[PDB]
């Protein structure tokens, strides 16, 4: 596989051709994600409105558990960067990531459906909500290993630099999703209604066809890389070593966002929904920095992998410079257009100043977030998964969750916490910052 | 500090005299918390059934977010152990690893206790329980940064080669928990009842106590080492790395445990009891191998620091050989004398024949886990901490609970899961020894 090497005085417009041939694919890959939730949403809601509880706390816990699979995703993902970068055959990366995959999703499969709905029970769902929960997720828990395993070739090829390859996948898991669950739960074109149950098999079947497709390209087109199969103890040590920060800056994020949105659900169920609508029109702004931060590791593991820092380095600038401009659009846009935005979602007069608030607020935040999304994804490329955790949680806890707590009993309003949001982008930004020059500056 | 250096040919019984010099303190710490337990457990039982159940159910859950404490705990543990190798100033790594204590415990400060209620809401408790729990759980998170800075003082007194001064620290809090939560259970003196509130402040005062004590000796003395004000992010993202593999073993085994415990609870509330009592009785000997553990760390660690990798391997076999000895004599008494230790338990026929049965499977398993037990504690103290990770979680999975989740449609016998339990103990012990081996081999 050839690298894709930067050079240290590579033209601005030469290294922004690299990380957009990456990132764009990622994108997409993330936006089909994003439109096939929202239909599959729309799906549910023909059923009951029980029914689109169970699939909402179901997907909530099931994000929850998908923590996991960032400890294989990255193991895999960053030393497949850094073996391309150094000329080295990742054909072992593949294969031992791939039955780590496997093992760690063991535990879920035996046991993950009675976690779910253990927690579920938790968050005040009635027996009927959770009986329809238990009905949509046993096909979902029955092909969690395949899930985990279509995961790591997403990673294997990231990290290779063939982003293209896992996007066409989605494109066809994404139909197939949509597909599947359309037919299973009306019941279309004269098979059984089956409720909830057939959104499950949307998913169950769409990842079995993702996997038979990678498994296929691997067998007859060497994948990224041929298939050795040889387990290296070493190699699957290592890859826990990276990919176990990485799984649990997941957890943790996901149990501090949960505190934090307690904060605004003592607001009333406008200011709550507001907050979620504001989220999920704020998150077409995430999965740009998303996508060059998955970019981002992989340009910065393999020119690590290479040696070359100094190009290395350059990648990274010039991807935050770039990234940061880009969602400098997509913030103005946030700030100066929020009752365009919002009027898909709601009608509430009430709900709409709350999300147009949010909205303005966070806009401000996009160039740092970006920012943090390149330099997090940058040390991750290095090997030091690590780091985004101490940032992430520390900032999290220091500069929104608890100046938060303390302010909001003085000031009983959802901008206190909204502001302190945007504050904490703008801090982590420059936490990241600080530390990619030390890191930088040590290897330079 | 003084170095404990181990020397490649030190005669064998001049190495066991500096393992058993720091291992029984330890030893006595973790029984004086037996005991603690047990009597705290008689002064609950004089309020009520459901103050019993309050506090059984908060003291399993606070057992599993201590899992947190182990991060500090390890980061600062291991570096002390090897900058006292090293003969550097271990100083800063004290003062940075208590900050981080105090950091890590603030989410639990702000909102652990609704989580653990939230955890509690769950297990099949009830709203009179939770209520009784919330009254205990109050004053225990009130100081839960307390009990993380104690505990990582514990951390660097063991590192540093000390472990009798939080022995006789442990002693005084022990005595002032059981005195605290005697005196506001029953109301002595000229103090109110406080019911189950009392079993709560006996843990925070004492705590108090323990904290001022070590900050007394800090101060006054120079603790194991000076105080330095001065943070160093450097430390701080070591120790993050270093300790978040050991905190998620802690949590992820309790998680497993709870899987594993699950399939005994299908066969009835007195095969469940008699597990419970059969563990209680192994944790007699469990002490014993995690004391020596922790001197393990300590040992290698120095030894590891000093680069005298001869004379590390030199006491973590001899470390290894001598607690199998100390271990196979708990276990024949535990296959010998099994009604006599269940005797003070319970008088239940059926009770005792399966308690009994469960002490004589076990028994067999001990010298395995003295040498599963040593070689971890000697990996940690290299810095490895990934590594006990990767092959307690893959042991137990494999070779526990699989194989008995797959027996038990076969064979509907509690034998089934307690001898896959002996006989993962015995494959996690060759695991870690292979694994050993392979890590001083490259040493070398
Ligand atoms: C992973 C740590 C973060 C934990 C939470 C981050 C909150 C904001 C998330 C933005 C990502 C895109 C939003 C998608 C959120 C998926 C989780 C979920 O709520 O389940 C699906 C939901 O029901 C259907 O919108
Ligand atoms: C494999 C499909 C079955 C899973 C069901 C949908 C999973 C949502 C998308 C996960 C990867 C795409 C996110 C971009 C890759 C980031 C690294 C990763 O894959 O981790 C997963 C994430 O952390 C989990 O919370
Ligand atoms: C489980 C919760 C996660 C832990 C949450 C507690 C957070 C405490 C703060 C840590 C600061 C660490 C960040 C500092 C990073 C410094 C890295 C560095 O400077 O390294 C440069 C070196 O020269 C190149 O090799
Ligand atoms: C001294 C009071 C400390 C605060 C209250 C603690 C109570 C639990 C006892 C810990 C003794 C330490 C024995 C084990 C030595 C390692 C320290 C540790 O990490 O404890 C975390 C453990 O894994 C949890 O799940
Ligand atoms: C959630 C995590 C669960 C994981 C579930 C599957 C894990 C299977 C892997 C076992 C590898 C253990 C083998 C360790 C290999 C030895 C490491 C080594 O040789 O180290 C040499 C050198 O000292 C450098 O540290
Ligand atoms: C198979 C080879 C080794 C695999 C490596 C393991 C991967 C790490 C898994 C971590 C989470 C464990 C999830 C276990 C399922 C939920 C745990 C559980 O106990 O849920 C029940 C609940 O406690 C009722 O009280
Ligand atoms: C503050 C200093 C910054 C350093 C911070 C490092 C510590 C982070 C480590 C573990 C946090 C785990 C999260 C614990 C918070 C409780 C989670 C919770 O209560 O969630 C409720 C539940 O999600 C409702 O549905």
């Amino acid at each position: 596989m050839q690298r894709i090497i930067v050079n240290p005085n590579e033209p601005y417009l030469s290294v922004i051709k690299k990380v957009v041939k990456l990132s764009i694919p990622i994108i997409v890959v993330n936006l089909l994600y994003t439109v096939e939730n929202m239909i599959s949403m729309i799906l549910v809601s023909s059923i009951s409105p029980s029914a689109v509880a169970a699939t909402g706390f179901s997907l909530s816990l099931l994000w929850f558990i998908y923590s996991l699979m960032a400890l294989s995703y990255s193991g895999t993902n960053i030393l497949i960067a850094q073996f391309v970068g150094a000329k080295k055959d990742p054909s072992p990366i593949l294969i031992n990531g791939l039955f780590l995959s496997f093992l760690i999703s063991l535990p879920l499969f035996f046991y993950g459906k009675d976690f779910v709905l253990f927690l579920m029970k938790v968050l005040g769902a009635s027996e009927t909500v959770r009986s329809l929960a238990k009905e949509y997720l046993t096909p979902i828990f029955w092909f969690i290993p395949i899930g985990f395993l279509t995961n790591t070739f997403y990673g294997a090829y990231n990290g290779a630099g063939d982003t293209k390859t896992p996007m066409k996948v989605a494109i066809i898991m994404n139909l197939t999703h949509i597909g599947t669950a359309y037919t299973l739960i009306n019941g279309k074109f004269g098979l059984p209604k089956l409720g909830v149950e057939g959104a499950g098999w949307g998913i169950a079947i769409s990842e079995i066809l993702a996997f038979f497709i990678y498994t296929f390209l691997l067998i007859f087109f060497k994948k990224p890389f041929p298939l050795h199969l040889r387990l290296e103890p070493k190699l699957l040590f290592k890859m826990v070593r990276l990919g176990t920060p990485t799984a649990l800056e997941r957890a943790i994020t996901t149990l501090s966002f949960n505190v934090f949105v307690g904060f605004l659900a003592k607001f009333g169920d406008k200011v709550l929904a507001a907050h979620q609508i504001g989220l999920r029109i704020e998150s077409i702004s995430f999965m740009i920095g998303f996508g060059v931060m998955i970019a981002s590791t992989t340009l910065a593991g393999q020119n690590y992998g290479a040696r070359n820092y100094r190009g290395m380095v350059h990648a990274v600038n010039t991807s935050a410079h770039f990234t940061a401009l880009v969602m400098s659009l997509t913030g103005l846009i946030l700030i100066l257009f929020p009752h365009y935005l919002v009027y898909p979602f709601s009608r509430d007069p009430e709900v709409i100043e709350w999300a147009s608030y949010y909205l303005q607020i966070v806009g401000i935040s996009q160039p740092a977030m970006a920012y943090a999304s390149i330099y997090s994804g940058a040390l991750k490329g290095m090997g030091k998964t690590h780091i985004p955790l101490f940032v992430n949680i520390s900032s999290f806890w220091l500069f929104r969750i608890i100046p938060s707590y303390f302010l909001l009993k003085v000031i009983h309003s959802p901008l206190v916490p909204w502001g302190f949001m945007t504050f904490e982008t703008a801090v982590r930004a420059l936490f990241y910052y600080t530390v990619f020059k030390k890191v930088v500056g040590k290897l330079l």
